[PDB]
């Protein structure tokens, strides 16, 4: 409800340089993540009740600021 940068069922939280984003909402959804800079993953689809690592807020990264709900598109979907 008060938290909502994408799908709302998806969660990030933020362990040091691993931002987990548990889904929950039971289908797939696409999320983006906004960092301070752009270490490149601002798009990745998620299984429902899956994870999407993300490069947390390291000083070999930046950090994620902000969830975003990203259309059908993963990078290389092979």
């Amino acid at each position: 409800a008060t938290g909502s940068p994408v799908a709302e069922c998806v969660e990030y939280f933020q362990s040091w340089r691993y931002t987990d984003v548990h889904n929950g909402c039971a289908d797939a959804v696409s999320v983006t993540v906004e960092y301070t800079h752009g270490q490149w993953a601002p798009c990745r689809v998620i299984e429902p009740g899956g994870w999407a690592t993300f490069a947390g807020y390291g000083t070999d990264g930046n950090y994620v600021t902000g969830l975003h709900t990203c259309d059908p598109a993963t990078p290389s979907g092979v």
